[PDB]
C-alpha cells in the first residue's frame, strides 16, 4: 500500500477532488455521456483512478503521481476546446495542481 512518504500527494489529490473545477475529472470519462473519447485519448486518467492507484501502492514516487495528474489535464486539452466548460475546468485544475506542487518542488 501507499508509503507514508507520499501522504502529501494523497492530500493534494483530496484537495483537487474537492475543488469547484474538479467535477469533469472525478471519474473516468464516461461513454454513456461522451462519444469518441478513447478513439482519440489513448491514456485516459481521472482522479478516482489516481486515488486508488496511490492508496494501493501503484505510485512508487511522487513523480509518477504528478505525471498522472498532468495526464488528466493534457487529455482535457487534447479533447476539449479551450472555451468549453470542461476545457476551462482543466486549465483551472492544472494551475491549482501546479501551485500545490510548487510548495514542495
Ligand atoms: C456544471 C456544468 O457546467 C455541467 C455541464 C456543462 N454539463 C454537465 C453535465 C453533462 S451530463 C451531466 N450529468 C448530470 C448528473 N448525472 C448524469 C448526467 N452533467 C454539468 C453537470 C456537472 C455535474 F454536476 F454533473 F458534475
Ligand atoms: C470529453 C471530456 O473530456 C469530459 C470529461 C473529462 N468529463 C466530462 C463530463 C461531462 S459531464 C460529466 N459528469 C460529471 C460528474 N457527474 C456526472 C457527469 N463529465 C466530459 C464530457 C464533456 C462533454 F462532452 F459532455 F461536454
Amino acid at each position: 500500500s501507499m508509503h507514508s512518504d507520499l501522504t502529501f500527494c494523497e492530500i493534494i489529490l483530496m484537495e483537487m477532488e474537492s475543488h469547484d473545477a474538479a467535477w469533469p475529472f472525478l471519474e473516468p470519462v464516461n461513454p454513456r455521456l461522451v462519444s469518441g473519447y478513447r478513439r482519440i485519448i489513448k491514456n485516459p486518467m481521472d482522479f478516482s483512478t489516481m486515488r486508488h492507484r496511490l492508496s494501493r501502492g501503484g505510485y512508487t514516487s511522487s513523480e509518477e503521481f504528478a505525471a498522472d495528474a498532468l495526464l488528466v489535464f493534457d487529455n482535457c486539452q487534447t479533447f476539449n476546446e479551450d472555451d468549453s466548460e470542461v476545457g476551462k475546468a482543466g486549465h483551472i485544475m492544472r494551475r491549482f495542481f501546479e501551485s500545490r506542487w510548487e510548495e514542495f518542488y
